């Protein structure tokens, strides 16, 4: 689990994440890494390195695989898997990409896998959204930062009324009562769907935070976007029922999305 900073090389700056700048590297002298900084006092770390030894556990070809953690020295980094397309809110942005309804869709299978894999190990991804979502060289796109968001000390993104909670990827019974499940990951798995078909539109514009929670306890919900058909818009509306209990499963939602891409 434990990396040597000796054993890596610290080259050019990916962006910034939620701890902190991440940075493209090398690792024993041949494999490509992402090296994600944690500024000391954004993390719980004493937390985080105990949930990292079942993390390095977690492994699917779906899933943005963590490589290990430098905990020696402070600011402590986490090293993953290099993903050469970055992040998929801003590939799915990206004027220069003529998306096919059936890529969308193909998007929309390679999230629910890995998300069918995190669900079987009852693992909560918690902030499941394209922004935390990356897409490999090959177009392939996997999650990322599972479970990271319980580890976060700004209370501004850890409260439900924070400005910088994703109210937008969240079901009323987290907005209201901070009860996170893998009912809560299918309300966002369902949200992140309208993001690929909408081509990285943000949910809900127009609306606050505030408003957002409000249009949700109203029944209402994201509109049909114009590239979904009537299939694709059933599966993305199965995932915000308001009872919890009647949400689908991820193995529910694979073999329905298996199915609207066979017809
Ligand atoms: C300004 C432009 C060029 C539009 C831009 C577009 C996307 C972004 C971006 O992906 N930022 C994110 C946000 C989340 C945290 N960050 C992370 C976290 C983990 C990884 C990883 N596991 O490898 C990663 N990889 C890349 C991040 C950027 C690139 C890159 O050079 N591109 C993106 C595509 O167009 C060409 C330029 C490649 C890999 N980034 C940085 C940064 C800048």
């Amino acid at each position: 689990m434990e990396i040597d900073p000796k054993d890596l090389t610290f080259l050019k700056e990916l962006g910034t994440g939620q701890f902190g700048v991440v940075k493209y590297g090398k690792w024993r002298g041949q494999y490509d890494v992402a090296i994600k900084m944690i500024k000391e006092g954004s993390m719980s770390e004493d937390e985080f390195i105990e949930e990292a030894k079942v993390m390095m556990n977690l492994s699917h070809e779906k899933l943005v695989q963590l490589y290990g953690v430098c905990t020696k020295q402070r600011p402590i980094f986490i090293i993953t898997e290099y993903m050469a397309n970055g992040c998929l809110l801003n590939y799915l942005r990206e004027m220069r990409h003529r998306f096919q309804t059936q890529q969308l869709l193909e998007m929309c299978k390679d999230v629910c896998e890995a998300m069918e894999y995190l669900e079987s190990k009852q693992f909560l991804h918690r902030d499941l959204a394209a922004r935390n979502c990356l897409v490999n060289d090959q177009g392939v796109v996997k999650v990322s930062d599972f479970g990271l968001s319980r580890y976060v000390l700004d209370d501004e993104y850890t409260s439900s009324v924070g400005s910088k909670f994703p109210v937008r990827w969240s079901p009323p019974e987290v907005l209201m009562y901070s009860k996170f499940s893998s009912k809560s990951d299918i309300w966002a798995f369902g949200v992140l769907m309208w993001e690929i078909y909408s081509l990285g539109k943000m949910p809900y514009e127009r609306f606050t935070n505030s408003e957002t929670a409000e249009h949700i306890a109203q029944g209402l919900r994201l509109y049909r976007p114009h590239l979904a058909s009537e299939k694709v818009y059933t599966i993305m509306y199965s995932c915000w029922h308001e009872k919890a209990d009647e949400r689908p499963t991820f193995k529910i939602l694979l073999s329905n999305i298996l199915d609207v891409m066979d017809e």
